[PDB]
């Protein structure tokens, strides 16, 4: 499958739940969300090598990841962690996340190509939230 192209969010679904599970201030997350409403993302790949580019206008992060060998990212919250991509099936990668500094919810994201749309998982705890984005 191919995730590579730019992207446009067609739809979000608890992202400010999100933010509450991973104790974000209220005030933080009222920029936050404002932000992650108008997302553009870039994605490159070349087989199991990824590029995605998540950019708005407050807050921009460019991460790069092989499937199958952990990376360095930062949570959605910003906490710097230890990532393990993994083909969850053949359109779909999970991404396990350990927070390399602290403690704190068990989280982890998960990118779908589901009909030529990218559906995006979050996931904190007990809540999970929905991304979907379409080829621009
Ligand atoms: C104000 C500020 C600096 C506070 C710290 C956190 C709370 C860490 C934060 C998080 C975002 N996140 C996003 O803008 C975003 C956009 C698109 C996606 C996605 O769809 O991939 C995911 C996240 C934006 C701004 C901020």
């Amino acid at each position: 499958p191919n995730f590579a192209g730019t992207w446009k969010m067609r739809s979000s679904e608890n992202f400010d739940e999100l933010l509450k599970a991973l104790g974000v201030n209220a005030m933080l997350r009222k920029v936050a969300v404002a932000a992650a409403s108008k997302p553009h993302v870039e994605i490159r790949q070349d087989g199991d090598q990824f590029y995605i580019k998540t950019s708005t206008t407050v807050r921009t992060t460019e991460i790069n990841f092989k499937v199958g060998e952990g990376f360095e990212e930062e949570t959605v919250d910003g906490r710097k962690c230890r990532s393990l991509p993994t083909w969850e099936n053949e359109n779909k990668i999970h991404c396990t996340q350990t927070l390399l500094e602290g403690d704190g919810p068990k989280t982890y994201w998960t990118r779908e190509l589901a009909n030529d749309e990218l559906i995006l998982t979050f996931g904190a705890d007990d809540v999970v939230c929905t991304r979907i984005y379409v080829r621009e």
